[PDB]
């Protein structure tokens, strides 16, 4: 068959996307069991957001100025609480959909599906990948923070991303469900720096791994190289270098296609110097580094 | 913020996605009401797949023969039909997840979303577009016929496609939900031509259109161009040509961009002719043709 970008089924979060309005602000809010966790700075007003005092904040705000609609259902708030970047608002009415969930912290190199949320309903799903910066690539609009990211093993569901903002530079960043950022970032209205991004080495790779399996073996030179000296390659074009975990987690890729790793890092080290030539793989002229090795197999097998 | 390949949410239809197994084969098929859509194709045995005679198989099939599962629930069929090259199976069971649903024909250059199931579970979603050969590229692994294609305006679930085969040419094709198939193909094991792929020139000017609202302003040349002569570098190309039905479709987005369409016609004349040079619009070094007015509206607003 073929290979596309593909994000995990959604249902299972949208009956967990909740409509959070504090103030005059209005945002996503993720509701699983009696707890509605929503970013810290729905709290916040225009004139606050160079640096707000959140703890002094939220002294001022009330319970009853915490207002929660799932839908057209109206939850009524009983706590609520500050756990690093994110606000937990303890509610009465537990949801009844709420799915068998873990809060998991990503790896940059992590690939997850987005639920693109905006009045607290879905409007759409799409895969991202978390990157050495510790940002995301997204679409973002006014309103669609709160959003989450996840992955759906088994039955289970993995929260790993809430959106927060989006930086001057057009990427986004964001936090784990326990409310710490992924990377340097902060819930303030500053100029931040975001770090050089590194191309998941592991990831293209598996992408090529992918491509020979859908019928595009082009790239395929009857070369080698050595580990060593593919990371001078790698180092030169800003890719994050390879490492013998990355080797071995690509051996189920490496077996099924049977292409040794280092010879497909050599067909990588040409594609990096010689570019394409104006030939496409899997549909693109570009190095792909969002499907993890996971992604590849999951889809082709 | 960003521009993505967003599917709709799953939720809806996933719940709708049932397990139809007739003697050896196993495929999915879509329970809305009392009626469960699965392919033809289901009835044939290996033998019979050169040019199977549907009726006299079917005649030979048991409403016992056909047997349905909803996960872990088990539905009983109490009828069976033949639309076109699909399979009507009534249960007793109705389904108490059915959507505000409609079946609808989309047109070429329609773009809608894909819910991979195997087995009677979904494995992933993501967005495809209808090409003018009426075929469709996507991932489709043994056992994924019978997953469907659709489109959530509002509440409605809008069914356009139901997965049945992959071509030799490794792609893909299927029908509507009445089972007509789009384009010339028949649910044979025959080599079947599909014919010549033209760009849908239309959705190419919207994805143009989405990065002067993302940020991405190289290509806007300070040219313009005419209908007729930019659709004579169209023919070339083997670019779908352009009409004034199709100029007014962007009339939303000319206005919020301020940049008129055959000025994009022009910007689009030069990056056909001198190519890309090395740069890239929105992450990709193609012009990408599976976006619609419409999906670019809706993810930019
Ligand atoms: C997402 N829902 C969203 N988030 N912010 C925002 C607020 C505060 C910070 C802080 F710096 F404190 F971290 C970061 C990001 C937004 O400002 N907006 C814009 C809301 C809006 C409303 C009307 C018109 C324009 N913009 C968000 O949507
Ligand atoms: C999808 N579920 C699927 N469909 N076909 C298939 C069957 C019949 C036709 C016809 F020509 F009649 F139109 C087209 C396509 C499949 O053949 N397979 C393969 C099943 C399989 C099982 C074990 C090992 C390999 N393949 C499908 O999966």
């Amino acid at each position: 068959s073929g290979f596309r970008k593909m994000a995990f089924p959604s249902g299972k979060v949208e009956g967990c996307m909740v409509q959070v309005t504090c103030g005059t602000t209005t945002l996503n809010g993720l509701w699983l069991d009696d707890v509605v966790y929503c970013p810290r700075h729905v709290i916040c007003t225009s004139e606050d957001m160079l640096n707000p005092n959140y703890e002094d904040l939220l002294i001022r705000k009330s319970n009853h100025n915490f207002l929660v609609q799932a839908g057209n259902v109206q939850l009524r708030v009983i706590g609520h609480s500050m756990q690093n970047c994110v606000l937990k608002l303890k509610v009465d009415t537990a949801n009844p959909k709420t799915p068998k969930y873990k809060f998991v912290r990503i790896q940059p190199g992590q690939t997850f599906s987005v639920l693109a949320c905006y009045n607290g309903s879905p409007s759409g799903v799409y895969q991202c990948a978390m990157r050495h910066n510790f940002t995301i690539k997204g679409s973002f609009l006014n309103g669609s923070c709160g959003s989450v990211g996840f992955n759906i093993d088994y039955d289970c569901v993995s929260f790993c991303y809430m959106h927060h903002m989006e930086l001057p530079t057009g990427v986004h960043a964001g936090t784990d469900l326990e409310g710490n950022f992924y990377g340097p970032f902060v819930d303030r209205q500053t100029a931040q720096a975001a770090g050089t991004d590194t191309t998941i080495t592991v990831n293209v790779l598996a992408w090529l791994y992918a491509a020979v399996i859908n019928g595009d073996r082009w790239f395929l030179n009857r070369f080698t190289t050595t580990l060593n000296d593919f990371n001078l390659v790698a180092m030169k074009y800003n890719y994050e270098p390879l490492t013998q975990d990355h080797v071995d987690i690509l051996g189920p890729l490496s077996a099924q296609t049977g292409i040794a790793v280092l010879d497909m890092c050599a067909s990588l080290k040409e594609l990096l110097q010689n570019g394409m030539n104006g030939r496409t793989i899997l549909g693109s002229a570009l190095l792909e580094d969002e499907f993890t090795p996971f992604d590849v197999v999951r889809q082709c097998s």
